[PDB]
């Protein structure tokens, strides 16, 4: 299904890995995202304090599972079921993030 | 959950990423797996047809979904619901291989 992995060592924690599952999701070409960071997905009716929520499991590196409002390439509205998984090298070293990505109507349960 | 990724650039395909899922799934670590090749989950009732499907759809540079009984580091037998996704670049090179699995 659907996942990505982003690059923390890079700037603005990019996107550099996505799944097909995860373009049939979000309406964009791999060649659209790599690169970027994940924020691209927001827009107007996506809640804040739950935004914050997910820059504050990064900062202190640490999993979670959000449910945020997010935006295909076409501007269609879903429910993003996200979770989200650090993860360190042999030495305790924060290398990657990696996301998981449900769309929550499908899944409401 | 449960994903793999591997780089056909580099010798036997190795597994070069894992989450924690696939950790947890099959009672290996996050070291003891990468550099690996995915097939060490493989065992004696293990179907080589399956097998060699798989590496056809490797080979042929294509997604198959395939089912085959693989096993935990403990011996623990798991019918394993595989999806492999091969990947490319830009410019048309393959570049890595994915791979989610299941417990059926
Ligand atoms: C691995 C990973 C996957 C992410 N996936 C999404 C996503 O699918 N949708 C989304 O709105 N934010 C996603 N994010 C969160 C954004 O990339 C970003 O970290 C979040 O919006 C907080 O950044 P900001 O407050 O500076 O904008 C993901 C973050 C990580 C690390
Ligand atoms: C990304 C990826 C993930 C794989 N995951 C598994 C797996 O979980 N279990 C398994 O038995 N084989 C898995 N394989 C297949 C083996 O790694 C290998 O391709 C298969 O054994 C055929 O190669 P071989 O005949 O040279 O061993 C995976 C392959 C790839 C490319």
């Amino acid at each position: 299904k659907n996942f990505v992995i982003t690059d923390p060592r890079l700037p603005d924690n990019p996107i550099i890995f996505a799944s097909d599952g995860f373009l049939e999701l979000t309406e964009y070409s791999r060649e659209e995202i790599l690169g970027r960071n994940a924020r691209f997905l927001q827009g107007p009716e996506t809640d804040q304090a739950t935004v914050q929520k997910i820059r504050d499991a990064i900062r202190d590196q640490r999993e979670t599972t959000v449910q945020l409002i997010n935006y295909t390439k076409s501007g269609k509205k879903f429910w993003n079921l996200l979770h989200l998984q650090p993860v360190r090298d042999q030495k305790g070293e924060l290398q990657y993030f990696y996301g998981v990505q449900l769309d929550g109507s499908d899944h409401v349960l």
